[PDB]
């Protein structure tokens, strides 16, 4: 993805988006008790914390466009991975209104409390001003929809969250764009079926991982990748996507049904009007992370990537004996023959990608969405998805609204039992060492493993 061109918003008629300087997160009383090293992203020009130029390092993730067409090995690729998806039968038919906006099975109602993008935030217009849980009314959205229409521009925030001494150093924080609540509903009424088949359907499939609950997941991981492993994610892969990709996407999505008008929504994506504070920009290429369906596409152009990697670099490869699931950038897959990650890693950067290989990768080794593999040693056949504890330390010792603490320890103690009863025991020690860890409802080990066991 590349900047195209920028300029002062109130030069095109915008008003300035008016986004919080300072950051939600603060310290937590655990964050004496544990030890950790991150802090909140850096969020305005003037922290005190920057070590570089905060703009230039936000947007330095847009590294640039390779130009070029639809080659033959990502037209095999595109063939090999619509044939997978040709088995699951996915409906090209809009998705009702009512489902895609307040839940169906499959695709989680549309969140109430994210942006509601351009024009509603110049206008002070919520999008529970628009949607109400308890009526499912749709009568203010068509309104709201048949008076501003769909290809809004999108609405850029900074991302707070923590960050490692380098990123918050070098300024390096996430950008999350909005979809305008138009253009959101309308992406799901005409993909939320294909939504719904990737959420319900996590795997070698869809070879996608989206939507999965690692508690469940992580033992078919191994069932399903049962060769020789291959890992790896990317340095800024949503920003680097050329539009080549998009294309690709495309026809891949018209291969399973889409006319070509209804995949004129990753045109959308591909090449978008963005507002950021006082500035309005353009961007051709690079996923904008935080639309309707980033995720999965972002999945399903990955699993079109490496099989185009793969075709390229091992010219008689096998794909229907090739294994992968996606989240995104993330990968793990797997080949019944060694394959040199590093090969693909370089044919990749002729691509325009920054991808990162995981020497023997192994169950041992191998991570997927941050989290280690273990097989129960009581249990073999079901396997544990493993959190470092850094990280878990890390997470509880801030909180963006201490009326939460009981749901925030509680969620990480569902993380950390994984690491075993000498690993938990401890954890719950050091909660426990600070009044408020004593009144909180605190799970046992032995009723996580047992509920653990039995959801199987």
């Amino acid at each position: 993805g590349e900047i195209e061109f920028i300029e002062s918003s109130k030069d095109a008629g915008f008003p300035v988006i008016n986004t919080p300087s300072k950051t939600k997160l603060e310290p937590s009383v655990f964050h004496q008790v544990f030890e950790g090293n991150k802090e909140p992203a850096v969020l305005r020009s003037g922290d005190p914390r920057l070590k570089a130029n905060f703009e230039e390092a936000i947007f330095s993730k847009y590294i640039g466009n390779v130009n070029t067409h639809v080659d033959e090995y990502m037209l095999e690729a595109v063939d090999h991975y619509a044939g997978q998806l040709a088995t699951l039968d996915i409906s090209t038919e809009p998705m009702k209104l009512e489902d895609a906006v307040y839940g169906t099975e499959g695709l989680e109602a549309l969140d109430l409390t994210t942006s509601a993008g351009y024009p509603y935030v110049a206008l002070g217009i919520k999008k529970r001003d628009i949607l109400s849980k308890k009526t499912k009314d749709l009568t203010k959205l068509k309104e709201c929809m048949d008076k501003y229409g769909l290809n809004l521009p999108m609405v850029t925030y900074v991302k707070d969250e923590l960050r490692s001494i380098e990123k918050v150093a070098k300024g390096k924080s996430r950008l999350i764009e909005a979809s305008s609540l138009n253009d959101s509903v309308a992406m799901r009424q005409t993909f939320g079926n294909l939504y719904k088949t990737f959420h319900l359907n996590p795997g070698v499939v869809t070879g996608s991982a989206v939507g999965c609950d690692p508690d469940l997941f992580w033992s078919k991981i191994p069932v399903m990748l049962d060769g020789h492993l291959i890992a790896f994610d990317y340095s800024g892969y949503d920003a680097s996507l050329s539009p080549v990709w998009f294309a690709c996407l495309k026809m891949i999505l018209e291969k399973l049904g889409y006319t070509h008008k209804e995949t004129n929504y990753i045109d959308y994506l591909c090449n978008s009007h963005h507002l950021y504070r006082d500035k309005h920009y353009f961007v051709r290429g690079g996923m904008p992370s935080g639309c309707s369906g980033t995720s999965i596409f972002n999945s399903m152009i990955n699993n079109i990537i490496i099989r185009t990697l793969m075709l390229k670099v091992y010219k008689g490869i096998d794909l229907d004996q090739f294994r992968m699931i996606a989240y995104g950038d993330d990968v793990i897959a797997s080949y019944p023959w060694p394959i040199d990650a590093s090969l693909l890693a370089e044919a990749g950067k002729g691509y325009g990608l920054i991808m990162t290989p995981a020497n023997e990768v192994t169950w041992t080794n191998v991570t997927f969405l941050k989290r280690y593999f273990r097989a129960d040693e009581q249990y073999p056949f079901l396997v544990h998805p493993v959190m470092p504890m850094k990280d878990i330390h890390e997470s509880i010792r801030w909180t963006k609204d201490p009326k939460n603490t009981q749901d925030h320890v509680r969620s990480l103690c569902l993380l950390a039992w994984h690491n075993g009863e000498h690993e938990y025991e401890e954890f719950i020690r050091k909660i426990r060492s600070v009044p408020v860890g004593r009144c909180l409802t605190l799970p046992a080990f032995s009723t996580l493993r047992r509920k653990w066991l039995d959801s199987f």
